[PDB]
Formats: structure tokens, C-alpha cells, sequence
């Protein structure tokens, strides 16, 4: 499923994650908006082997089981297909585990580079909220 703007915002807050651990909805919005591009089933290979997968871009290196990354972890405890449904619940529940193990959002390589320190408020600017 590709989200819409608006339509992730609203689900996302559905699912608790406007201002977990102190960071806006809009946070959230602009990271899956370049991670996947709000597209669930998005999976991009890493070249040490492991995977990324949906939304949020979740790594198989730590957080989900894929099968296929000798020696990873899997702390979400989790399929890593889990991560691709139409329904968010299972990468929020994720996401809320990796921004709360002391980096914050930083673990989105993304949201550091493209939108730290940046008008995030723009992404939900609009919805109906
Ligand atoms: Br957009
Ligand atoms: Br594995
Ligand atoms: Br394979
Ligand atoms: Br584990
Ligand atoms: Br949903
Ligand atoms: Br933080
Ligand atoms: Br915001
Ligand atoms: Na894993």
C-alpha cells in the first residue's frame, strides 16, 4: 500500500507515535516520506547482507527476522514480511523500540540527513488533525 500524506499522519497518530519519545508527528511523516516514499512493501538490500524493510525502512540486521542475515538479531521480535503489511501497527510498534534505544532518531539515516533540523511541521500542515 502507498499512503498518502494526510492518511499516514492520521494513522501513525492513531497508533501513538505523534510525539513519542518528543518527536512530532511531522518527524515521523518526513522519515517515511524518504525511507519508502510511503510505501509499505518498500525492501532496499544493504551491502553487508542484511535488508530494510517497509515504511520505516526497518534493518534485518537488528530488528527482524528475515532468514537470510547470518549472525543478526532479532529484537522486534518479529518477521521481517511483518513489516510490508498495509496495516502500520507491527513497523510502529518496532520504530517506537529502535527510537527508544538512546539515538533517537538518528537510527534513520534519512531523517538525520534530510529532515533534522528542517520545517517538519510542513508535512502534516493541511490534515485534518
Ligand atoms: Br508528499
Ligand atoms: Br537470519
Ligand atoms: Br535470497
Ligand atoms: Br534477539
Ligand atoms: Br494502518
Ligand atoms: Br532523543
Ligand atoms: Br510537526
Ligand atoms: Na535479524
Amino acid at each position: 500500500k502507498v499512503f498518502g500524506r494526510c492518511e499516514l499522519a492520521a494513522a501513525m497518530k492513531r497508533h501513538g507515535l505523534d510525539n513519542y519519545r518528543g518527536y512530532s508527528l511531522g518527524n515521523w511523516v518526513c522519515a517515511a516520506k524518504f525511507e519508502s516514499n510511503f510505501n509499505t512493501q518498500a525492501t532496499n538490500r544493504n551491502t553487508d547482507g542484511s535488508t530494510d524493510y517497509g515504511i520505516l525502512q526497518i534493518n534485518s540486521r537488528w530488528w527482524c527476522n528475515d532468514g537470510r542475515t547470518p549472525g543478526s538479531r532479532n529484537l522486534c521480535n518479529i518477521p521481517c514480511s511483518a513489516l510490508l503489511s498495509s496495516d502500520i501497527t507491527a513497523s510502529v510498534n518496532c520504530a517506537k523500540k529502535i527510537v527508544s534505544d538512546g539515538n533517537g532518531m538518528n537510527a534513520w539515516v534519512a531523517w538525520r540527513n534530510r529532515c533534522k533540523g528542517t520545517d517538519v511541521q510542513a508535512w502534516i500542515r493541511g490534515c485534518r488533525l
